[PDB]
């Protein structure tokens, strides 16, 4: 997260860290046994870390649970980043509490100008590398489709939306991939891609979760 603020310990209780010996992606808890992330975060050997604030210190409230299976959208395209979504099933159910809780799936799509909360442990610099210990937060609005398509001509599908600031300075970044975009208490996006971080006229691009609710529901019900 570039240009954000320190969320405060466990203030974003649905946020997870995907760990393979180091943090590499974010995700969102959607019930006690399933996490939603980005397809491009797929790898083998994922440990899901719940209840984290400082990802480098055991502070209490953490739960570490191995992934039992990861389900990449069957139509994910690694060239166009279309359908950049994945479900992760936990080997055992998380213990839900005030510090570890799920986020609701949307019943409808959010409109342009909706203000959302974006969070992650990714890089905090637009130039160069600086990874935080603790979770960072950013309030950002959903941009109109025309602005989004003007910024990334030819590259925006109906499964994507832009969020952020055209003037630059505030964006998600490397390491935030797969994390939540939460608007009015519902999960509307997944951190997917961008052109650098926090550059002018190059907002972040997010997977449009409201287009996948039926798919998520049906996939979880059969696994
Ligand atoms: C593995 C990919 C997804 C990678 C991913 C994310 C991304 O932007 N990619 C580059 C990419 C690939 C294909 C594309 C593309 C950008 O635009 C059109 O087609 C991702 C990334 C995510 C968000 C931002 C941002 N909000 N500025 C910027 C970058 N980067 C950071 C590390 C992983 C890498
Ligand atoms: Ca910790």
């Amino acid at each position: 997260i570039v240009g954000g603020y320190t969320c405060g310990a466990n203030t974003v209780p649905y946020q997870v860290s995907l760990n393979s010996g180091y943090h590499f992606c974010g995700g969102s808890l959607i019930n006690s046994q399933w996490v939603v992330s980005a397809a491009h975060c797929y790898k083998s050997g994922i440990q899901v870390r719940l209840g984290e604030d400082n990802i480098n210190v055991v502070e209490g409230n953490e739960q570490f649970i191995s992934a039992s299976k990861s389900i990449v959208h069957p139509s994910y395209n690694s060239n166009t980043l279309n359908n950049d979504i994945m479900l992760i099933k936990l080997k055992s159910a998380a213990s839900l509490n005030s510090r570890v809780a799920s986020i609701s799936l949307p019943t409808s799509c959010a409109s342009a100008g909706t203000q959302c909360l974006i969070s992650g442990w990714g890089n905090t610099k637009s130039s160069g590398t600086s990874y935080p210990d603790v979770l960072k937060c950013l309030k950002a609005p959903i941009l109109s489709d025309s602005s989004c398509k003007s910024a990334y001509p030819g590259q925006i599908t109906s499964n994507m939306f832009c969020a952020g600031y055209l003037e630059g300075g505030k964006d998600s970044c490397q390491g935030d991939s797969g994390g939540p975009v939460v608007c009015s208490g519902k999960l509307q996006g997944i951190v997917s891609w961008g052109s650098g971080c926090a550059q002018k006229n190059k907002p972040g691009v997010y997977t449009k979760v409201c287009n996948y609710v039926s798919w998520i529901k049906q996939t979880i019900a059969s696994n």
